[PDB]
Formats: structure tokens, C-alpha cells, sequence
């Protein structure tokens, strides 16, 4: 299925059993890749090639 | 003067006193808990064991001003 | 080769290996340069922790039921 | 003024220091065993901490940090092999 490991304020990582909504990894054995530099606190949809995962990042940081 | 270094689904990293032996970080959900990190050089601490998608409040005092963090969902 | 070392620390190393067809999981075997093999079974990436800094280690991953050398970091004074 | 190595990788080193108060900032100096000194300035004093990247795997490095103005010294060797 789909697996997400590291959800930060800035990133989310995905792992599939290679090419998000509020890139291309040409393998060869790269089962995973990590998106970088996105907006904290946002809902998302991720799909890899069915099937999709929904993600929310986390506000806030530095500082308040 | 407190900074939130990293926010994860289950953890938070914090960075931030005169004649301080150690520091006590207190945190609560939206249940107060407190863990003290001894050492003046202990200027950072990572709080683990947090629930994903939950709002936390963090404050550190030497042994104002606090910060709020929401974990991933 | 087919097995690569992504990150190396004084006390840990992370490894990634190509998937095998029709396999329920993998057994990673590692040893010191003495040395006696130790294996950890993970049902395709894993980080082996609890290692001694500044020493040469050997790692291999095996399909079940049927490679790479790593040196950790060294530093003074701390 | 102790100087601490929090994390060491094949290509990077993490350092933390006491840092005398109040420093306008910090300068990190490093050199390989045979190589030349290189200097990086960190505007303090928020950060008693810094991560040095871009190092060669399996290399001897020497580090010392000075408050600015204008110390504590540490020696580091990184790990090998990676690749493959
Ligand atoms: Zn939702
Ligand atoms: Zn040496
Ligand atoms: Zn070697």
C-alpha cells in the first residue's frame, strides 16, 4: 500500500511498494523519496505511480 | 525567548539563564507534564511521545514566553 | 553494488538494499573486524544502532530463507 | 567553555559550544590533517551550535571555536565506506 514516515512542518516522506496537491525519481531501487520545503499547517493529497494519502503539516514554529 | 527547531508527528525540538543548573520544560495538550533537562549547555531538548495531530503548549523555565505546536496528521 | 550505505554515524549506520521477489522480509547480518557475526531480522531499509565509534564493521543482508564495509566516526575530546 | 560534537556523518559534523556571553558571534575554524585552515562565522549568540557540511568521508579534521570579539579544540574523523 502507501506509507508515510517523516511528517515535519517543512516535509513529508513517502514509500511505495518514479514520479502532490494542497517530481521524478528514476529508480532504480529508490523505494522512497522525500518532498522538501512545503507550507506548514496545510492539508494535502499524495499519490504515487491509485492510491492516495492525505496529509496535514504542523503549525507553528519559531516562534510565538 | 524560545524557538521551535523541528516539528514532527510525534516529537518537537526546542531551543532557548543566569546561574541555571538545568532547565525544566513543561508541556500540555489542548494535562501538564514536566521534564527537566539539567546542564547549562543543555540548551536544546526534543519532546517525544506526542500524539499526531494534537495541539501542545510548551514552556521552559530555569531551575514565559511559551509557544504552541500542532503535530502532524 | 546491490547494497548501499546511505548515512554513517559514530554509533549507527543506515542501509538500503534492492527488493527480492516473493520475500516476506530480510535478515541483516553484521560483525566487527574480530569478529563474530550478529544478525537483526526486519520484515527495504534499516538503521543498525548500538555500534562502537571509530571501528570497522561488516554488513550483509540476506533473503529469507535464501557485502559492505563501514567505519564509524572518531573524535577527541568529547 | 566545553566544545561538544553532537553528530558526525560521512560528510558533516555537528558542534556545540558554551559560548562566552555576550559574543557578537562565533567563528568556526577547521582544517584537515594535511589541509588548510578554513573559517566560517556564525552570528551569535542564539546558537551555541553549528553543523559543518561538505566534508570528505574518512577524513581527519581539526576544529576550534572562538567567540567574536576576534579556546576549545576538537579532533574528528568521519566514516567510510558509503556508496555501494
Ligand atoms: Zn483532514
Ligand atoms: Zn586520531
Ligand atoms: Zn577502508
Amino acid at each position: 500500500n502507501l506509507r508515510v514516515t517523516d511528517v515535519t512542518s517543512t516535509s513529508v516522506t513517502l514509500s511505495w511498494r518514479y514520479r502532490y496537491r494542497e517530481v521524478t525519481v528514476p529508480g532504480d531501487l529508490s523505494h522512497r523519496y522525500t518532498v522538501t520545503g512545503l507550507k506548514p499547517g496545510t492539508e494535502y493529497e499524495f499519490r504515487v505511480r491509485p492510491s492516495s494519502v492525505s496529509v496535514t503539516t504542523g503549525h507553528h514554529h519559531h516562534h510565538h
